């Protein structure tokens, strides 16, 4: 892997413990988030915020990575997260591409694909 | 317009209010939303705070109706909704189609198709 690669697939595994305060330690001051096509969450706060916000109607039971790889600078995963609404204990298997930007070994770019198919 | 009709557009009309309270009295207790396609928030109290919350973050500063109809006793209708992010100030149009289920003159069913392209 790239030293890039390696951080991305930590997040990856951190991802499950549903702990925006543990997540946001990859990112950087300046860096966003967008879970496309939405408007991205811009800066650091933000993106915490939406992770917290993330974390009390929804657990992430797991993480099935299956792809990992790099071009131009910028890291492309592809997963399934096994997601529980916690509000109904029902469990949803839902593709997503992560497309990572990082300067320095921390998140500057974040932005997911998820799938959106009926 | 049919009496179903007429309920959608007054709701539809509530909207840029920005204000849950004043929408959720539209709905029944045995009623679901789903933002397609994201699991439903289930429940009267769900849908609830699902419009408070989406009311924190974004303003609704404008609804602009453009299609209203129904089939097989639910109402379709179609807008652009102006959208305002709250942290950024930052504005937004999109389209969404929204599908109504009502029981005695009240909403039992929403299902909103926002416009997903990137």
């Amino acid at each position: 892997s790239t030293p890039d690669e390696k951080i991305v697939l930590e997040f990856m595994d951190a991802l499950t413990s549903n702990d925006a305060a543990k997540l946001i330690d990859y990112f950087a001051e300046d860096t966003m988030y967008q879970n496309m096509p939405l408007p991205p969450a811009y800066g650091r706060d933000a993106v915490e915020q939406t992770l917290a916000g993330f974390f009390k109607v929804f657990s992430i039971d797991a993480v099935e990575t299956f792809h990992i790889g790099s071009t131009k600078g910028l890291v492309y995963t592809e997963r399934v997260d096994v997601l529980r609404a916690l509000p109904t204990g029902k469990s949803y298997n839902v593709s997503v591409l992560g497309v990572f930007q990082l300067t320095e070994g921390k998140i500057t770019g974040w932005r997911d694909y998820f799938d959106l198919r009926e």
